[PDB]
């Protein structure tokens, strides 16, 4: 194990354990291994989430295909067994441009999705010491095996499962092959799939892209994207019908990442209830006008 | 006594493994095993595990044959064999190529329908931490071969394992690698043991790792034809419409597609067809459609 | 790991220790190994001399730094009305060279109120295998630990640069790991990661997103020129009639707030020089200035 | 505890001790410690050994300087010992590019010289337990030194012997220096020698280098060199009287080792006979001479 | 073993057992087996009910129709020769649930006589003695025949054999595993173990062991029946004290914790009045903001 | 044990314990209880005072009304079963502070009869001698009703098991469990531990240990009490010694380090007097000499 050893990563790892088996009660009679337990520390649950399918917008199009492609073939096999060619994918890529929503989709299958969720770090998986990290990648497979509706995600996978190289480091090159091969090998695993998301496709190595076959293009927003992105991000505040002018504003918006969008909601909200802070501090919010926004804008 | 292998679950793995292969050979019973040997035990490959045959891999029938020929009715088979010293099996085999041509396809026929005692080991399995426990885990691991006499040691993503040895590589990792060599081709040759290795880049592997790995197949991207045959084989078991369905046809359009690329093709396909069905399903809890070549060509990419 | 050395030990015992004192509810929090290797980095009040009233120039861009930065994240409570007014995940500071983006960053570890964590790739960067990763890790969550933290990186061009072939894998696999804390599947708290550049181009797209407040410390205007000379020349002698600071801010063109550093520190020289020499053996005047303007 | 503990262990020490004993009747009053016990395990006796001196092609000229610069001096010390120059060295390095027959060489002086072979692995050396690996090695050199005439034979030496640095560990570490101390030190070896193969001698170490003085280079073959290893792996089988044109093939095997010819030779003789496996395989005659078009057809040409 | 405070305890439980059961009056015992009944537990030395355990209520049921009942009653399961008692049990799990509980509970309430042994009473420093002490044990539980054996943290007396091991403590557990499945079978006795580290137990002793509980950490409904059991008559509020809440704060947290976060609350409720008694009415009723004080959410 | 010093040593702490606890007269002790009995200490032995522990008043209160008075008082905390004493307690944090100045308070003024063990004590060469001395210390433990078990530096004694472990250790650690949370549990019998490796204390042993202190590094105001406690029935300078300076420049100080300045200022002050007296009063401490050791 060697990494969890410490007392506050014991204590993480009962607590996302007791949560696994209250989602699951079929997990009590499961048992871990050292390994898999530090990889339970990796276990993150709908709790830990505080984001919702709802609050992704301009994507519903890619909702709906992630769904009736990756969640329902993966979460219900039952209905999915009238032929064996209706499976889940064995890897699931989530790339584009930064700033879109990879790990906005990310943070919704791990809520909304049943599937039991690893979210697994570099630093969870590189040791030190010699050929640990073999078998925390090898425990990390056995234990999501075990959850046997999991899914396996890694964020920034283009570095994880960067192209194989002479000049790689032994222990990465070895890691590279143990998930290459616990991914897709002789033995089969039981509804065990990994989501990736990334920036740069390419980076990602070509016999590790190809373990990854449903690919989710996470684009820039066009215009009624935006509108969506907008509608989304200004809910739960004033937004008056009148001084509004949300189309304006999404055409206005070119080349706007949904993070550029969320900085400019922030300040348009920042700017337009700064007299209210004031007052607040010294101890209403403003409608939100498309002057606030336009002076933000470039134009 | 290994510091590995000793958990309960991991010698309950072993228990049924030895199981399994004592029932497939009745003659293994006799054999008795060191500790070593029991923890590579987990790593024997029994031909229920695997789901896959030679029937399932479509356009390899010429390197399926050749494989057959070469590799194993000289090693399964050897009194046929054995008329000549030149007809023996060959100590090595590496199956090479682009990502998902067929590979790991071939080495689960291998361990299914071969009858071959199969070890997949991993690398996993092969470090430890503790000092010169590696090394003793890869005599284990060839001397569980030797016992189990028609033995298939597979090592998938062997360019790792065996990689071009240099004086960067780790000390216990290069000691590893020389007993691998000195035990794989040296004093006191393995009787019937056959080393099985699957890469992606074959220039990755060692001058004198390659050399063991004597017969090479180069598994290569399908051809028309070639991929024709996947599609048909990984089409079979489904509905399939009739004299409106026009295979060649995709197949024609899926130039530079390997075989991976068509089952993911064919898994949307078939998601894409039968998606009625599965919404009138989910409102319970007709059949699926018959897959049409607009099916296929509507996400195909000309 | 760092945390062998004696001296390592003792540094983070200080900066455990002013942290408690500056907060007492960190008393009962608990830190991993690498989290304590991290607080050998964190640079707490009354170590820095830099207040937000001896930048000049800037002061546009300072108040607007607090009404969208120090407020949002030191009080909560006002902004807590809407989802909408939290602090900025991301702070840079961009521009020329020499013109007080690490006084910003100094006066905000001294002012702001939140603990500031001061981290280098010097710093960051580890002999072993997988350290490097671990201690990002543990930056991260010491920061969620001490919940108002402003993690600073000076120079972040080098630390974010855009990724490609070139990189080494450490570097790579660190950056990745930097922009999974940074804005990945676990939320962080209050934390916020801020960093001068020279040049804006080098940082990563990715990092750039995870930067949506940008802060374009630029040369200065004519007025700017002014505060700067203003407060760089204060509790100095000055001629009430020779000297005159309004052709010394129209003379200056092209030059950086170093440069009028350098300008008014040899404007100063030259005249102490004749003070030194009475003291072996008169205010501060705009023609000194001129001699050394060209 | 001891390495070596299985039931097995003691079964192959018993047997090899015994075959010693039996081969030379002077060992039977020779005690020894449990570490030599355990390396007995490791002995290496000719009939496990099925290749000969005969079986190895194209290296005669290696083969004789071998012989008379190596085994004579060791085996044959009495002629040897009008000088005291006239020595057996006090190791030999086998290294060449793979497969150009450095284990063939090996195999060879394990049955067909009168030495005591012992043929050690890293699995056998190196322990987990403190100190255990130092006192292996000293019991192999105690045990090769009670073997009179003994050869420790260590495949793949460039990764035992490899270039020492500040990052080797310190069992390993101790290791080499015991290993450098018994192999030349105070104490004086009888007549051990101790006989490496490697592909990488630059890997060596300078300070065991040194102790590998007669270095034999088993280099790739020449076309005559590529000729007298075709014989030797097609003898006792079939060939074509007429078609049959081994100088051809040897032309034609550019830059082939003696595996790569082996396994020319395997694939030939499969496709060639490929019509009396497969009648044979139906039942459950007569294999067909190989020809000339049977290697021309698996060669690049 | 022999000491006048051993003798006069031996003596105490070999009256209480006879007059517990007249049919083990006028039995002959071994010196070593009257060295060994100084470990007997009797029911009054055990103030743990059965119904002192909370949320193991499946766990309670299950030990009763395997272990309890067709130990103590051959009678009802005569029918059937597989009806018998296991050879032994063993309670294992992580360490704060209750094994300890489940095992006072059966030395009280399963009607069993219990020996509650201990490694003190086995290693014997001279030679031989700690087999026949051994020896004696399984023999003393052959006479007493409904007997329970208890070994509490059975990992260290079963662990796993090795060459690294004392001779003895070989010899010892080759004895012990000689007697506890041999030649010469044992009547209704049975060797209940409780432990942590069930992998550190032997292969065999694990065999020996078939009917396994696996006392895990509680679940939010385990919690809260723990904490209505620990907190029984305790005064609480009506209104202010929400125990459902405190069982799903409690995350992680085994029995112990539970025991030992009760044991605060209820200190910190009540020191007003401790300090008021101190320096001279009741203890205050327990509200949930007693627990949520200690609580770290 | 077994020896004329060690039978006397036992001989004189039972005739303390028979003194101060009229009860425990006509009580017999096995001779693994007799060996434990040199192992007592008493108030006599300890000449620290809960008032020369400094800066830790909320830890001494907490550690009184939850440790002290639920086990020496058993007649207030009667009503409710739940108001018992911890059945262990631990005293944890980095070294310096004041954990044996905790466990020392204890020992003299908290009424409890006291077994100060150390590893020479219990570890024995013999078989089976080890687990026997334990069962004998619990077993005393027990006669002497209110007693605690303080074990120094129990991260050591308390590891984590592990298969790598002796046997005897093995053994003796889960005779410790066994005793100390098991069938026929101990009456009000403590068992208080001090460490500065929480860390490395297994979980069933940190489990037996449910009360929990942690000592932690002075802060400037601890500093401050601290440096008064230590610089107590010593002479200071009405006017040029400030205390809030030396607890300020002292950051990161421990008590041991404060309690060292406190003896090199002591000395560098008085040094010429005693200078003198070597020859043949003290002068009052002034902030110079904490300030010249002091590198700020
Ligand atoms: N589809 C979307 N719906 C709603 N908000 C969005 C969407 N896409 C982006 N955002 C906003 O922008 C932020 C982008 O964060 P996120 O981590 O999802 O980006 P990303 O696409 O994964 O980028 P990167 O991989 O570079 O981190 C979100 O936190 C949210 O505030
Ligand atoms: N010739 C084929 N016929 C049928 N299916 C195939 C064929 N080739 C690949 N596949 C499909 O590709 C999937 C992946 O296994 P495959 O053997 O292709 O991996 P691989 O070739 O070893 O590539 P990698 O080295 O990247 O693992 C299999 O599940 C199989 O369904
Ligand atoms: N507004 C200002 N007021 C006073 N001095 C200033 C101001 N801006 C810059 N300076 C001077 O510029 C010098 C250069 O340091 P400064 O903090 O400006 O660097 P910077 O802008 O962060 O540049 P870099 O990225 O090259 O480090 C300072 O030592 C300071 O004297
Ligand atoms: N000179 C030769 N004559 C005949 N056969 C040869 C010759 N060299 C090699 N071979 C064939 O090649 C096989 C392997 O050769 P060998 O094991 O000696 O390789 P090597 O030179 O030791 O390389 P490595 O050090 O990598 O093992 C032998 O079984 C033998 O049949
Ligand atoms: N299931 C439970 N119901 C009620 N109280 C419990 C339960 N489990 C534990 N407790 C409380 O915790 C205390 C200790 O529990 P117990 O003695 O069973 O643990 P243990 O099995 O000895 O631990 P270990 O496994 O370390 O030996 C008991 O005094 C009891 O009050
Ligand atoms: N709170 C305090 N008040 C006064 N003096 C103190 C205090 N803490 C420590 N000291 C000084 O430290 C000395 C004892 O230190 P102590 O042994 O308690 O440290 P510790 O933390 O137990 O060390 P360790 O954990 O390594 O055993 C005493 O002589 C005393 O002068
Ligand atoms: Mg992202
Ligand atoms: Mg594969
Ligand atoms: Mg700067
Ligand atoms: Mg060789
Ligand atoms: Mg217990
Ligand atoms: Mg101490």
């Amino acid at each position: 194990p060697l990494s969890g050893k410490s007392r506050e990563s014991k204590a993480k790892q009962s607590l996302q354990w007791e949560k696994l088996v209250k989602r699951s009660p079929a997990l009590a009679e499961v048992t871990l291994d050292a390994y898999e337990r530090t990889i339970l520390s990796s276990i993150v649950t709908p709790d830990e989430i505080n984001i919702t399918f709802q609050d992704i917008g301009g994507l519903d199009p890619l909702i709906s295909d992630l769904h009736e492609s990756v969640i329902y073939p993966l979460m219900m096999p039952e209905v999915y067994s009238n032929s064996p060619l209706l499976q889940a994918p064995s890897g699931v890529l989530l790339y584009g441009p930064p700033g879109c929503g990879k790990t906005m989709l990310a943070k919704a299958l791990a809520k909304e999705s049943g599937a039991n969720f690893i979210s697994i770090r570099m630093s969870s998986i590189m040791d030190k010491w010699y050929g640990e990290s073999n078998k925390i990648v090898d425990a990390m497979f056995s234990l999501a095996n075990k959850l046997q509706p999991c899914i396996i995600f890694i964020d920034q996978i283009d570095s994880f499962l960067r192209e194989r190289s002479s000049t790689d480091h032994e222990v990465t090159a070895t890691l590279k092959a143990e998930f290459m091969t616990l991914w897709d090998g002789l033995l089969n695993n039981g509804r065990v799939m990994i989501i990736g998301a990334t920036n740069r496709i390419n980076d990602i190595d070509d016999a590790f892209l190809r373990r990854l076959p449903k690919r989710f293009l996470v684009s820039l927003p066009g215009s009624d994207q935006r509108y969506k992105i907008l509608s989304v991000l200004l809910k739960d505040t004033k937004l008056d019908e009148d001084e509004f002018d949300l189309q304006l504003i999404a055409d206005n918006t070119k080349g706007f990442s949904g993070s550029d969008l969320k900085e400019l909601c922030r300040e348009a909200a920042l700017d337009a209830a700064k007299e209210y802070i004031k007052q607040k501090r010294q101890l209403k919010i403003r409608p939100l006008k498309t002057k606030d926004f336009t002076k933000k804008l470039r134009m």
